[PDB]
């Protein structure tokens, strides 16, 4: 039944009837492959749903001329591209610059750049704030003051969010609006300038422990110490491959499990918590298989990480989607890890248990409108599709709840997408991208048993193709074990 269903005739009339103040009809996709499609074609359904008009916010993307030549789908289906500058991103995708002045001449009335390359770049918002164009993401001042892992940790302890032992812990800052910020005066307390310092700051925080640059990245300028006797190469060798870079030591996380809070913040303040994930299972910093909700930790501690995600996000006046990172021990304490100020590629498992779209609610979120003016929002709060009366997130009178569950792998065998549908389970949607490389397969189901068994059935299916025939393989015996299939706290070794 569509009869109660509220559309507008435009952009302006939706930003004017829903406590908006920007208008935004043309945005500026800074990214291509998978991130590029499901960008458009999550806001073009939106905007299916308010104007009745599929492209009432029109996209143009970035090009490189390879994307272009190997005729990527996502080219197509935008409304304008703009070829650019070939070779590593640095030229092209993550190059801050040339977004924005691309934005400014097309023109464009906001910027999305998604996940990877200068997604996580505070100089990006910064620089198209300047310029008068939105950016579909968290504003520079809010990664100024949540700043690096240094910043964050240090912001976190304030807060009293657990945090694990490291070279800055104790630190904490002097803490109406104005959001937190770190003086440089402490921030350097918790960086180790020398290898004597750095000795007496890893006695107490005791082995193993890892050294890492805060401007390095991507497995650069980090290392494990297992001894005092190996730290002073181990700290040069950082020195070394990220010259010139602050340094900080952290307590190697032992045997927990990852567990991840969606957080959503408008411009005025709010924010809240869309359940969370469960990325536990990684082979060298990359998630593999990830579930959604996290059922691991009990519900009552996991709203208290979900409480301590919203209070980081708030004072550091957070704006937009993003994710917070806990490390959930065997016992049943926690501590907090890292914030993603970005959407991940695996979005959609939340998106699907909590029937919210994040892009759509990225673009709506910098049009200034409301978290308590968004459909979505008010339906997951139990609340009336189309009304203005605010929510109260805190304690809602209709506590929302995860619909079904969801299982996410990573798969492995440029611009150019496969979409991958399965004729086992209607309830699994999957993609990879040729060079051939990886992908994605996520699955549905009303619990997490028929989760995990449509994602079992479609990677058998995709095992029968030659590109997965044997790389998927690791998958379903992970899948099929017991200590999984049971629902275990102990899947440690499903890493092997
Ligand atoms: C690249 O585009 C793909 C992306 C599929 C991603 C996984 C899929 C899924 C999740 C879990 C299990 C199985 C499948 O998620 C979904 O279908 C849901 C959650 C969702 O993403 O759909 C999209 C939006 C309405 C919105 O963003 C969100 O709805 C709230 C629409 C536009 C479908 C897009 C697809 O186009 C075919």
């Amino acid at each position: 039944d569509l009869h109660r269903d509220f559309t507008v005739a435009s952009p302006a009339e939706f930003v004017t009837r829903f406590g908006g103040d920007r208008v935004i009809e043309k945005v500026l996709i800074a990214n291509n492959g998978i991130a590029a499609v499901k960008c458009m074609r999550s806001i073009r359904r939106w905007a299916y749903e308010m104007f009745r008009n599929e492209r009432a916010i029109r996209f143009v993307v970035m090009v490189t001329p390879e994307d272009l030549k190997a005729n990527a789908e996502y080219i197509k289906m935008a409304d304008h591209y703009v070829p650019v500058p070939g070779g590593p991103n640095n030229n092209n995708y993550a190059n801050v610059e040339l977004i924005v002045d691309i934005a400014k001449r097309i023109p464009v009335q906001a910027v999305w750049a998604g996940w990877g390359h200068a997604s996580e770049n505070p100089k990006l918002p910064e620089l198209l704030c300047k310029n008068g164009v939105a950016f579909l993401g968290p504003p520079s001042e809010a990664m100024w003051a949540l700043g690096d892992k240094i910043a964050s940790t240090v912001v976190a302890q304030t807060l009293q969010v657990p945090t694990l032992p490291w070279s800055g812990s104790g630190l904490t800052v002097e803490w109406q609006g104005k959001r937190i910020s770190v003086p440089e005066d402490v921030y350097d307390k918790g960086c180790v300038k020398d290898v004597d310092e750095g000795l007496e700051a890893a006695e107490r925080i005791g082995f193993p422990l890892m050294i890492k640059a805060s401007e390095g990245g991507g497995g650069k300028g980090i290392r494990k110490a297992e001894s005092a006797e190996d730290f002073p190469i181990l700290f040069r060798q950082v020195q070394s491959e990220i010259p010139g870079s602050p340094i900080f030591l952290m307590k190697l996380a032992q045997h927990a499990r990852h567990l991840e809070v969606q957080i959503l913040a408008d411009q005025y303040g709010n924010a809240v918590s869309l359940f969370g994930r469960d990325c536990s299972i990684q082979r060298r910093h990359q998630k593999i298989v990830e579930e959604a909700p996290a059922t691991i930790a009990p519900l009552a501690i996991f709203e208290f990480m979900e409480q301590c995600a919203i209070r980081l996000a708030k004072t550091v006046g957070y704006v937009s989607a993003g994710t917070v990172e806990y490390l959930y021990s065997q016992d049943g304490s926690f501590h907090f890890l890292e914030l993603n100020p970005r959407l991940q590629v695996e979005h959609p498992c939340t998106e699907m248990i909590a029937d919210v779209n994040l892009p759509a609610a990225q673009l709506q979120i910098a049009m200034g409108v409301p978290l308590h003016r968004l459909k979505d929002i008010r339906l997951l709060y139990g609340e009336s599709p189309w009304g203005v009366t605010p929510i109260s997130f805190e304690t809602p009178s209709n506590p929302p709840l995860a619909r079904g569950h969801v299982i996410a792998a990573r798969i492995t065998s440029s611009g150019t997408v496969q979409e991958l549908n399965f004729r086992s389970s209607k309830n699994v949607w999957g993609y990879f991208s040729v060079a051939s490389q990886f992908g994605h397969c996520f699955s549905w189901g009303e619990n997490r048993e028929e989760a995990i068994s449509n994602m079992v059935v479609a990677l058998k299916e995709l095992s029968i193709r030659g590109d997965f025939r044997t790389t998927v393989e690791y998958l379903i015996n992970l899948l099929e074990t017991e200590s999984f299939q049971n629902n275990d706290i102990d899947t440690g070794w499903l890493d092997y």
